[PDB]
């Protein structure tokens, strides 16, 4: 294949069982998208896969907090947090990557939100905004300066993914039809305000591949 350069890599978020139909935070078609981003992963040279990782005590978790539900809104030290169902489980099958995902190509599985105490919808940063996840290092250090992201949800783990990259200095790039969005109160169209605003480039699957 004609692959994309030695200085971009493909960032491929959170594609879990726990987010797909019959997980535990399912986004609904959110396993459509995997056929595209297979076929994509081939075209690039560099892959990094993300996988939330979370343990049974974290405090994104609605079960974690007395009185609270799902989908409500706490405020913690770091700021705002929305609470979710249990997901993505260290170690369960919520957590696995989705059995149709295939890229053996590969190279750096990165875990997040592993800390109890912290989220980490970014692949780049947490949520307190002040520890850094070593996926910066690891890029620069490989000689990447262009990320291009993919996965779920477009407007949680994805766009805070990308919004985070740009801010590390990398070229940022959203592969659309390769993403699907959760859309809790407006996120999903402000996720694209955002991330627009801050030169993210919105792409569709088949201007990469038309290059491929
Ligand atoms: O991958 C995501 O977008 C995500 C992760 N944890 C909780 C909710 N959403
Ligand atoms: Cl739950
Ligand atoms: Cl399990
Ligand atoms: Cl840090
Ligand atoms: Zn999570």
């Amino acid at each position: 294949m004609n692959k994309q350069p030695q200085n971009s890599a493909l960032v491929v978020v959170d594609v879990q069982n726990g987010f797909t139909p019959g997980g535990n935070l399912a986004v609904a078609d959110a396993d459509t998208i995997i056929p595209t981003i297979n076929q994509l992963a081939g075209c690039f040279e560099n892959v990094v896969l993300t996988q939330d990782w979370h343990p049974d005590n974290h405090i994104s978790f609605a079960a974690n907090h007395p009185g609270k539900q799902p989908f409500e809104t706490i405020e913690l030290d770091y700021g705002s947090q929305v609470l979710w169902p249990k997901h993505c489980i260290q170690g369960t099958h919520d957590a696995e990557f989705h059995p149709d995902l295939n890229i053996p190509t590969a190279q750096l599985i990165i875990r997040k939100g592993f800390h109890a105490h912290i989220d980490s919808y970014s692949a780049f940063m947490e949520a307190d905004h002040t520890t850094m996840t070593g996926l910066t290092g690891y890029l620069k250090e490989r000689g990447i300066d262009t990320v291009y992201v993919v996965g779920i949800a477009t407007d949680f783990c994805v766009a805070w993914t990308a919004l985070d990259a740009v801010k590390q200095g990398f070229k940022t790039l959203v592969i659309e039809d390769a993403c699907k969005g959760i859309d809790l109160n407006g996120s999903l169209e402000q996720a694209w305000q955002t991330m627009q605003q801050q030169g993210v480039v919105r792409i569709q699957s088949t201007d990469l591949l038309n290059e491929c």
